[PDB]
């Protein structure tokens, strides 16, 4: 009875493989006589393995990126086999008496240990490389698994304690079935991969890499959140038919356009996906996204190991735009700073980063940022329809100041002889409480709003997003939340604008039936998403949900409001 | 031309002492027979000090604690002069030619080192003891200057880099004429004391302790932020009347009459302290406070270096309802956990505590702590009139879920045969953007609200409270906040209750028109305050407020509402 967080909902069979945390131990007391020829013998019989394993991963190499690193590992593999390191590894164990991992270290440790003696950055790093190969000798002789990730030719299922980000992109994609582990949670970076790779995978199991040996045969249920070792060839079974299951439920998600999603009495909304970068254009379009509602461009940034400059900015907008085809993107200018650092600015540590230095505030704080961004949406717009919308609003001071902004870089555009859509329009998060607040002041200076829940939600109910301790009050089906969801499509609506939300609320089955009648214009979500709750919004009846929603937004208390929706999906479809 | 924060307005002439304690350098050289009987000189005359200045510490210590603080020093003064380590010092020296700072080391540190290897928590404990001897005498001989903060025998202006909560204690108040410090700024523990002490004081210097040497006279304005070091009797002379005006200032602000919080035009509120501690009664007694509008319970719990149990609370809270007479106290249940962590909790690390596991989240989550404390002040309303409120609400769901616990704990007392006011009145803090939100919901269901706006201010805007980086965010005095402050007051007012505030800006001069005008039943504040804002109270019409109030809350801009009470104020007194 094992039971994890399933970060994937699918089902796979495949070997298990072990990454051993394990470490290595010298054997630093003197050898016995008759050892000495011993452990020799070892050493030798240990550099025979690596010998011929080293030569696969040279053959890799050649084949995988070409010849400028297939001869990079000869020379590695030729150092190895220099005739002076057999003698001066076998000099000490025949004349110290010492052992072959303890004596075999201080050979390759003495060379690159002279070699750090140089003042040279450039020659401090070969060093590191010579040292690399001694550091693995030590592993193949005690037999330690060296599980480059790379180095895997069969198939097999991913199990260890955590991965770290390193470890991920070096990884086998197509020869990892599933990827199992007890790390924390989803705020583990491999999580977040099995969500976007769309695998089945665990991440809190807590303890299952101390009860699987590698080669173990095990099946990954992924829908009843159990594993089988070694099972009965009947669950091998079962296991086949949900996976069947799994695979008509994808089928059927897989279709259904009609017009954008309509309810059976009429009302028509916006349905899009939020997206990071141009590669989720793929996934939008797949699950019969209208458009783009959300580019949250903070992703681009985490996409490079640099801040992207002006042209980098707009050569990815470009892109987006292109691969969006007739469709509009709501291009967020760059939310960087609560839970969603980047690493390469080295800002400093807040006592609430979500209640910090966020977003908006970094761009206003250093325009070279604000600028060369908005510059480059502009003039990407000159390709597609594009929008510009503005993250972590507060005041309408803040607006003004950033429409003025647009304004000069506009101007600066058209005396450059820089194309851009002189129509573009721009719009707010409504993602703080302020926001909704004075949503009415605020409509009337943009031209649209999308409502960002999980912030609303963060300083509405003051909890944070990150904090599993009181997840359980992170609640934007909250009557708080929805009475300043309410308040804010209606200051839309006022001004003859419209709200939207990327927020996932937006994509979440609960609230669907009432931000429809609540009059939301335009939902943004993950693609995935875009399919279930087409199909809630195709089914209901928009008078129903007004009705609805108007009911929802008296209650005092979210259970009271759970019991509307639920006797609607009841009586209603 | 040198400015720091100021956090206390006044004057001071006196001596500037500067905490440099300097460091204990050790001289290496291998000394000379001639030498050699330098340094014996040297360790005698360094010796020759300490010996009457110890003798000085043991008579202050008599005098301060007793015989049983006395005698301790004797012991290590007894020790010091023991004629083992007048050999043995004076032998090194002349046997291996070594400095007398270092050979003196070896000496008290070879004792101490042989106690350490004692395998008792009780003999380490008293090895601490012989190894400050030692540690002393080293300043002792290189003749640095000793500056335990007791130490004091003439007043003097206290200068440092920073300071930390420990040397606050064992700090001489009547010896040190004013606090200087280059530290971060009120977010600094001892910056709070110079608030509360009532004593001029800055803490943003940035670097005035490296222009100060120790024995430098400085004068404080504290009124145009300004030093002056070693000026001529012309600036003191100035300084000197600066420090009168404020004198007269005391003088006619000590001024106090029955029935202060009425509008010329008979609008009354009640106006009371915030408190921490029942010492804070005073300064509410002295400043015409009516009440307490906030007893902050965390404070009494960090008063303390362990959890308060339920009949140390209970103690302490009738003290206060005793210290308060006739007063209500309105006592909030404790608010542990965003920038208020009581340390001997050791509750884990968040990544945003200000939108964590605080207040009425803890007790909620260890009922323990929600019991005695509960239990505790229903207790104390025996004593006195108290009102309970819960800190951190955020929905309808938490009230019900408190109240049903007070009905609980209640009976439980009832059923102890101990009396409580079973006319206690509950209310909550409106301090979240959800309860404000809800607040019609949340009325019906307590008896009164008070305003947090610190938190609301913090968790509308999304601007953390502590951090300066983005303090210029920080608005109460926002359209956002002030809508969200009128509609709680409705709320009240709509179920026939009524609203007081504890936020700051109950105390805020700036606001006091409006929140008149916005009809706020209560203000609650520092002590301090509790005169300007009755002054302020005292001389406006209540209509024209109404009015003002009104039109502030149409404003889509602070500065745009800053304009209206400025306007008032030029028209209206």
């Amino acid at each position: 009875m094992i039971s994890g967080i399933l970060a994937s909902p699918g089902i796979a069979f495949g070997k298990a493989l072990l990454l051993k945390e394990d470490e290595i131990v010298i054997d630093r007391k003197k050898i016995s006589a008759d050892q000495v020829d011993q452990e020799v013998e070892r050493f030798l019989s240990g550099r025979a393995k690596a010998s011929a394993q080293l030569e696969t991963i040279k053959t890799k190499a050649g084949e995988t990126f070409g010849e400028e690193k297939e001869a990079i590992f000869e020379g590695h593999i030729m150092l190895l086999e220099d005739e002076e390191l057999e003698q001066e590894i076998i000099a000490l164990i025949k004349d110290k008496h010492m052992t072959a991992d303890a004596a075999a270290h201080e050979v390759i440790e003495g060379q690159a240990s002279a070699l750090e003696e140089l003042d040279d950055e450039y020659l401090k790093e070969r060093a590191a490389d010579v040292r690399d190969i001694g550091k693995r000798l030590l592993r193949n002789i005690l037999g330690l698994k060296i599980i480059d990730l790379s180095a895997i030719q069969d198939e097999v299922i991913l199990v260890a304690a955590d991965l770290t980000p390193s470890e991920t992109a070096q990884l086998n994609l197509k020869k990892v079935l599933g990827f199992i582990t007890d790390a924390g949670g989803r705020t583990s970076h491999t999580s977040i991969m099995a969500r976007s790779l769309e695998l089945p995978a665990i991440v809190g199991t807590g303890s299952v890499t101390s009860q699987v040996k590698n080669d173990d045969y095990l099946i990954l249920d992924a829908v009843n959140n159990q594993v089988y070792v070694n099972p009965t060839n009947e669950v091998i079974d079962k296991m086949r038919a949900v996976q069947e299951q799994v695979a008509s439920e994808k089928a059927e998600l897989a279709k259904l356009k009609d017009l954008p999603a309509i309810t059976l009495d009429g009302h028509q909304v916006e349905v899009c996906a939020n997206i990071g970068t141009v590669r989720d254009v793929e996934g939008a379009e797949r699950n019969g996204a209208e458009g783009v509602g959300l580019y949250r461009t903070e992703f681009l940034f985490m996409d490079r190991d640099a801040l992207p400059t002006e042209e980098e900015q707009f050569a990815a907008y470009k892109a987006v735009a292109e691969a969006c085809g007739s469709q509009a993107v709501i291009v967020r200018t760059m939310d960087i700073g609560g839970d969603k650092e980047l690493p390469y600015m080295n800002f400093p540590k807040e006592e609430n980063p979500f209640l910090g230095w966020r977003a908006i505030r970094i761009a206003m704080d250093r325009r070279e940022i604000l600028r060369d961004q908005l510059r480059a949406i502009l003039r990407a717009s000159a390709f597609g329809k594009l929008r510009i919308m503005f993250p972590m609003i507060i005041s309408v001071e803040e607006v003004r100041a950033l429409r003025k902004e647009i304004e000069i870089y506009k101007q600066e555009l058209r005396d450059e002889g820089k194309a851009f859509d002189e129509s573009i329009e721009i719009g707010v998060m409504v993602e703080t409480p302020a926001a909704a607040t004075i949503a009415r002041h605020l409509a009337k200076e943009v031209d649209f709003f999308s409502i960002g829940t999980n912030d609303l939600t963060q300083y509405t109910l003051a909890v944070d997003r990150g904090n599993d301790m009181i997840s359980h009050l992170y609640q934007p089906m909250s009557p708080s939340v929805l009475n300043l969801i309410k308040q804010v499509i209606d200051a839309s609506h006022a001004e003859g604008k419209w709200t939207g939300m990327c927020g996932e609320l937006a994509g979440d089955e609960r609230a669907t039936l009432l931000l429809l009648g609540m009059g939301l214009d335009e939902f943004s979500m993950s693609a995935i998403s875009i399919p279930r709750i087409k199909k809630i919004i195709r089914n209901t009846n928009f008078e129903d949900a007004k009705v609805l929603a108007e009911q929802a937004l008296a209650q005092p208390t979210t259970d009271e409001l759970m019991t509307l929706v639920n006797k609607f999906i009841e009586e209603k479809t």
